[PDB]
């Protein structure tokens, strides 16, 4: 049972601007997604200080980067706090509306797309390199959910039947055909070292078989 939702106009406009604007510094998508994972891990680390049982779904706090040349996917996995259904459908987009307006106004005034993180809407930078994005996520208080969007003004949410995730978030970037450089170990290493070298959680770059 798959539910389809329309993005709010302002977010649709942002995604279309990201997809259609000519902008060569696409590699910053990885810094934004890793930064998102690191915030989610901070959040569950803090919550577990006053409630240790919140780590029963998994004590490890880490980020995994998994390229798959066969599926042409790059997956960013974290064991952070995860997202509820209300987050996917409503809350995160509600928050993003003001960041989106501020961002678009800065862009008209001379800012550039690489500054998207300073407006809290960095997640959407994934569409610099992905034609489709799947988010698998599990929060302690909700079921496991699969969110998916190929842009075009809509996204879907369904209960996920795949492997149980414990707690956390898996972002699967279905890469555009001309962006397969981001599946190369040497290229991901370079990007992590340049933009994420001081993240306070272990980042493991899986190598391909
Ligand atoms: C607090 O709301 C959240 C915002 C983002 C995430 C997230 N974790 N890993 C990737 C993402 C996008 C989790 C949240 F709970
Ligand atoms: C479910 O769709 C999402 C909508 C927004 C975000 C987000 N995370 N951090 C900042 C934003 C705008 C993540 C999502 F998965």
């Amino acid at each position: 049972e798959v539910e389809t939702f329309a993005f709010q106009a302002e977010i649709a406009q942002l995604m279309s601007l990201i997809i259609n604007t000519f902008y060569s510094n696409k590699e910053i998508f990885l810094r934004e997604l890793i930064s998102n994972s690191s915030d989610a891990l901070d959040k569950i680390r803090y919550e577990s200080l006053t409630d240790p049982s919140k780590l029963d779904s998994g004590k490890e706090l880490h980020i995994n980067l998994i390229p798959n040349k066969q599926d042409r996917t790059l997956t960013i996995v974290d064991t952070g706090i995860g997202m509820t259904k209300a987050d996917l459908i409503n809350n995160l987009g509600t928050i993003a509306k003001s960041g989106t307006k501020a961002f678009m106004e800065a862009l008209q005034a001379g800012a550039d797309i690489s500054m998207i993180g300073q407006f809290g809407v960095g997640f959407y930078s994934a569409y610099l390199v992905a034609e489709k994005v799947t988010v698998i996520t599990k929060h302690n208080d909700d079921e496991q959910y699969a969110w998916e969007s190929s842009a075009g003004g809509s996204f879907t949410v369904r209960t996920d039947t795949g492997e149980p995730m414990g707690r956390g978030t898996k972002v699967i970037l279905h890469l555009k055909e001309d962006q397969t450089e981001y599946l190369e170990e040497r290229r991901i290493k370079e990007i992590v070292k340049k933009h994420s070298q001081f993240i306070g959680y272990p980042i493991t770059l899986f190598v391909e078989k």
